[PDB]
């Protein structure tokens, strides 16, 4: 009269970490989501997350850092229990995984080639077949791209660094990214890059994702985030990753 | 040693639509929520929303028109998947089904008919013995002409038109409905009709409905709506049917 | 068929249990303003007024079944009850054993001190000191909270909260941390003695239902119900009239 439901708890992947004694976490390198500074140890506002969600569960953290176009397949085989990496909630996404409450929000920016795209003021003057875009492979940066500059020839990199040097070199007008990347690298580069446009142009809930058929595990994430959402931790760490420079010199 | 969770997974109606690849859905006529065009075909906001639903979730959509009062027992017996048909959060429903997160929120409203409502001002001036009020049979108008008027004669009627008819015909002393339908009635027939009080005097969670036992297709359905949430496409769709009269030239 | 897995699911749940038996099952423990006898002898308070609208809602009867708090827990999973309605603040400890509904409040931490020993302290570091004496209830939020603000001074937990006011008053502690009203309702009582040196609160903390684990669909009625009595300003008009005023305050005596 019981046994179905008893043997869903037993199988839910929280109590597989309570098991092991460790949160396994899955992410990818997003400065200043989640980097390894100087020191070879990761940091940013995805590992502040994920590092006090392992504490609070009262286990251990292990990070898995894997290639974004591969984090989901990761997840599925099992190479770790939880993406933490600033994943958008996505419904081509959720038709594989499940995902949390949101525990921040990000939005699209674009950051410019002084040379290539001078005069370029507003987003459609991306939008032409002459201009290069370039993006993060797999993200939702890539499909903001092609979404909002269908007509542009859109460019992906599998690493973060390799796009803002295209973008630095003149070989592409513009990177596309989720703020505050854009408005940062302009910031550190006026030689090279400026900032056409100001603000957002997309507004993205971000969520943990898990494997499916585990509302237990899905409580206590949801119920874990409006703690600390409530206790304004999250508000404090967004401030410090996002909008303050703070950090920097623990960087490489 | 996980059957029982492989098997919650590959047993949830998410999975059900997929492979059929048709979304399933089940609605009933409200203007302008639901309803036919000049051509017979659907439209409304909650067509919009099924049918951005579907196309996310990489479906095709098919409508199962469906008497009000009997929408609940037609999901039960598995006549569609999901109910998208402005359906109020209730828990007298949510014994037999579940709920989506609201997409949407409605409140409730009066018009009423100028002959036999001469003087009317107030909402308490129709909690009379000698009031008769009309409203949709099996909604929450019915409940809250229960709950605000409740010395007052009920007429239920199972079509929105014949209701409106009575009060048209001087029949009726009101009809109680969610707004925006009492307000757009009596700016149409301002001969016959008139709107004592403006705003609304309930406020309801709109959800989705579908069978229980399925926490992957919550997970699912909860996950959509706060990404277009956020994208300000609910608000958008909300405001073109339920804030314009923009639409009007389709039907006829 | 194809479908045993789910509808055993279904018929699994502590939602069904509940609608065969015709009544809702509630732990809850004493604590003013939240639940608490009136002299009638009847259950009075927020909780009990959230609850009773629960049952009739869901159509049963509701059993209140008072319980001590630090064994609240072990209770629901030993099937003492149905679901806790008591205050209690979603934590990530707790929710290793228990699920927790959306949030049906919030409340925060607050502090009422003796005025003699802790004259002129008017800030959260004043008693953040090894010569203060604070006393908080055991297994509950104060009594983190006291651990995570004022790690210097010496703690008292405690399970007899008459007995802790005892001592506050005759100077035994310096202070009692406790959720709000609660600090202000025996500082507000005893003028002579007592005195509230911080005003708001320190903490913020989202209460929600406590029910058993692997049933998803009990939480969705749970939320869903939240979401509805939410929209209608129902809980926030009775956030309202027991924590807010003391128009109940001649039920007690
Ligand atoms: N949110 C993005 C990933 C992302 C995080 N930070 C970024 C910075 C730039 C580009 C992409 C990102 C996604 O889900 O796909
Ligand atoms: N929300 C109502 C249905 C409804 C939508 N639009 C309406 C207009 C008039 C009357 C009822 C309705 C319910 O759940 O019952
Ligand atoms: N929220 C507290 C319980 C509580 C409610 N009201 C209180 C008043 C005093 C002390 C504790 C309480 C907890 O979960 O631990």
């Amino acid at each position: 009269g019981k046994e179905v439901r008893e043997k869903l708890v037993e199988e839910s992947t929280l109590e597989t970490i309570l098991k092991r004694g460790v949160l396994k976490v899955g992410m990818s390198t997003f400065v200043p989501w989640a980097m390894k500074d100087k020191e070879g140890q990761l940091i940013g506002f995805e590992i502040d997350v994920a590092k006090r969600l392992a504490r609070d569960m009262g286990v251990k953290v292990q990070f898995v850092p894997t290639k974004w176009s591969g984090i989901i397949p990761a997840l599925l085989t099992g190479k770790f229990d939880i993406i933490i990496g600033g994943m958008s909630i996505r419904p081509d996404r959720n038709l594989k995984v499940n995902f949390s409450i949101p525990y921040d929000y990000s939005g699209m920016s674009l950051v410019a080639n002084k040379k290539l795209a001078q005069g370029f003021s507003r987003l459609e003057d991306f939008n032409k077949s002459e201009v290069l875009i370039a993006a993060r492979l797999g993200t939702t940066a890539a499909k903001a791209a092609e979404k909002y500059f269908p007509r542009a020839q859109l460019k992906l990199f599998d690493d973060e660094a390799q796009a803002i040097q295209e973008l630095l070199n003149g070989r592409v007008h513009a990177v596309v990214a989720s703020a505050p990347l854009p408005a940062f690298k302009a910031l550190e580069y006026p030689e090279q890059l400026f900032l056409p446009i100001s603000g957002t142009f997309t507004k993205e809930p971000i969520g943990f994702a898990i494997r499916k058929g585990d509302p237990d595990f899905l409580n206590y994430l949801n119920s874990w985030i409006r703690v600390v959402e409530a206790e304004g931790w999250l508000r404090e760490k967004h401030h410090y990753w996002f909008e303050t420079k703070n950090w920097e010199h623990l960087l490489k």
